[PDB]
């Protein structure tokens, strides 16, 4: 699994999206070079205008390119379960808010690695953080801690999100997940361990869709 990661893998991204009952989808491209947990990606929104902040679906929109170092890399469950994939699944608890519900698929299409996604947002206030957009176009560096789940051959990751707020306040967005093998094959089940992230939103000036540039770093660590 992990050979097929050893240098630049394209990457597609593709999501179907309803918040409240405003749909929305959003395709992007990219690649990854996980020997530098390095992920460069661009999204547009292709229905028109994004419903909800961007910032909040960074972590929806592919872990197994997160670098690993050498004497960790038994406990690299995302590379383990390719090319066949995994199903990655969370739950998004904006505090005081709605909650996201999150379905994709990780797996090689040819050589380039696809995640699709449906995503359902429920019980969000109308001009709430989320749907009143008021979190600012950025994102804090943190922690994603891992964990095995040896009855479901795969993993469990629980974290929590700070999206910074315009007044100088914090939204904070609990993000529990489950990854499940699609594949028969054997797959890695880490020791606790967490993957340290970094990630920078921006913006191409040259594209007047709504979209979104992500560079993201992470880095896995803790044993
Ligand atoms: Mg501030």
């Amino acid at each position: 699994g992990e050979e097929l990661f050893t240098g630049v893998v394209p990457i597609l991204v593709e999501l179907d999206g309803d918040v409240n009952g405003h749909k929305f989808s959003v395709s992007g491209e990219g690649e990854g070079d996980a020997t530098y947990g390095k992920l460069t990606l661009k999204f547009i929104c292709t229905t028109g205008k994004l419903p909800v902040p961007w910032p909040t679906l960074v972590t929806t929109f592919v872990q197994c390119f997160s670098r690993y170092p050498d004497h960790m890399k038994q406990h690299d469950f995302f590379k383990s379960a390719m090319p066949e994939g995994y199903v990655q699944e969370r739950t998004i608890s904006f505090k005081d808010d709605g909650n996201y519900k999150t379905r994709a698929e990780v797996k090689f299409e040819g050589d380039t690695l696809v995640n699709r996604i449906e995503l359902k947002g429920i019980d969000f206030k109308e001009d709430g953080n989320i749907l009143g957009h008021k979190l600012e176009y950025n994102y804090n560096s943190g922690n994603v801690y891992i964990t095995a789940d040896k009855q479901k051959n795969g993993i469990k990751a629980n974290f929590k999100i700070r999206h910074n707020i315009e007044d100088g306040s914090v939204q904070l967005a609990d993000h529990y997940q489950q990854n499940t093998p699609i594949g028969d094959g054997p797959v890695l089940l880490p020791d606790n361990h967490y993957l340290s992230t970094q990630s920078a939103l921006s913006k191409d000036p040259n594209e007047k869709r709504d979209h979104m540039v992500l560079l993201e770093f992470v880095t896995a660590a803790g044993i």
